[PDB]
């Protein structure tokens, strides 16, 4: 049984703020996940984003597939095409990262995953722009009680989270048609937040804190968290519930933290039925670098965007988007940005 919580509509820092972060924190520290209430917009705005993702595929998959930009991975994945772990997945998937178009001077100088979302239809987009809103307002309401749980300052979080990379995975999952029962692998996200939404089906588990268990840092390349105890118990249900949004850390938050919070684990079951879910990612700007909180005197950074580039690349290996990248180098561009960019997100 999660816990679930109302959050304040604002953060300010009030004693009701810190017990508030103390909780949520204890109940990452516990269960691995919490709820958040929703409230009539939150929910109306879920719930149109749920209704366009479903007649969005419904379309041909020749349209379907039609949605995709060889500059940001935003736009659709067909079911079958993502790997984790080197096993495909079974979502088609819309994926909505921050929408620029090729007037913006980060898509003219080449930056890798920056560009237009290929949206099917207005509609969508308009649907999709609403709730990300939505759910970035809560985003930075929970990274604010974070802070203050963690006896930070308030904004320690939402500083690293200005024109963040939040992005967003609109999923449908099928029913299951083979023996194989497997909807996505095990695997961590890879930002500050996860913000969730699904329908009544259900198929959602995810991995509490294991007393000892060893943690793979999924920001190092050599410890890729894909499929990392897919097998072993424990994992726990997330019962389809009305009214809530489900709230876990990604790897930044784990890192940042030192381990205090983990990135939770999670894997998706196909069920009996077609699945609709939106997941959420509350992330830092695509130039920040993540830093130890608790280890002033640690050398250890994540540049943000690196992350993300680096975890779409193995998810999408043959995807347009990737083979530009490769093509362009635009993985040294990365590297150049890091010292020469105009964009004033970071540095004096
Ligand atoms: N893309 C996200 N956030 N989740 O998809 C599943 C995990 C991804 N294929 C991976 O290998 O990390
Ligand atoms: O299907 C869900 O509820 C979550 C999916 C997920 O974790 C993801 O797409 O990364
Ligand atoms: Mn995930």
């Amino acid at each position: 049984n999660l816990q679930t919580f109302e959050l304040p509509t604002e953060v300010t820092g009030c004693a009701a703020d810190i017990s508030l972060g103390r909780a949520l924190i204890q109940a990452w520290q516990k269960d691995g996940i919490f709820q958040i209430k929703t409230d009539s917009e939150q929910d109306r705005k879920t719930q149109e984003a749920m209704a366009a993702s479903k007649q969005f595929c419904k379309e041909p998959l020749t349209f379907k597939s039609s949605c995709v930009s060889d500059l940001t991975y935003s736009g659709y994945v067909a079911s079958g095409e993502e790997v984790t772990a080197g096993k495909p997945d079974f979502p088609e998937i819309f994926t909505v990262c921050k929408d620029l178009s090729v007037g913006d001077q980060r898509v003219k100088a080449g930056w890798p995953c920056h560009g237009p979302v290929p949206w099917p239809n207005n509609t969508y987009q308009k649907s999709m722009k609403t709730f990300m809103e939505e759910l970035g307002l809560a985003g930075e309401r929970l990274l604010k009680l974070t802070a203050l749980g963690f006896e930070l300052p308030i904004n320690t979080f939402t500083d690293l989270t200005r024109d963040g990379w939040h992005h967003m995975r609109v999923l449908r999952f099928p029913p299951q048609t083979s023996t194989l029962s497997r909807g996505i692998g095990a695997h961590t996200d890879y930002g500050l937040l996860v913000i969730a939404a699904q329908d009544d089906v259900g198929g959602l588990y995810i991995r509490p804190p294991v007393e000892g268990e060893k943690r793979n840092r999924n920001w190092l390349p050599g410890e890729s968290s894909a499929g990392m105890f897919e097998h072993d118990e424990p994992w726990t249900f997330v019962t389809p519930t009305p009214g809530v949004w489900t709230v876990f850390p990604g790897d930044i938050l784990q890192f940042m933290t030192g381990g205090q919070l983990l990135s939770t684990p999670h894997k998706v079951k196909l069920n009996t039925r077609e699945r609709f879910a939106c997941a959420y990612f509350h992330e830092p700007n695509f130039e920040a670098s993540a830093y130890p909180l608790f280890e002033p005197s640690a050398n250890e950074r994540i540049h943000y965007g690196e992350h993300f580039t680096n975890m779409f690349m193995r998810c999408y290996p043959d995807r347009i988007t990737t083979q530009r990248i490769n093509k362009e180098n635009r993985l040294a561009h990365l590297e150049d940005l890091k010292k020469y960019s105009d964009t004033r997100a970071t540095g004096s």
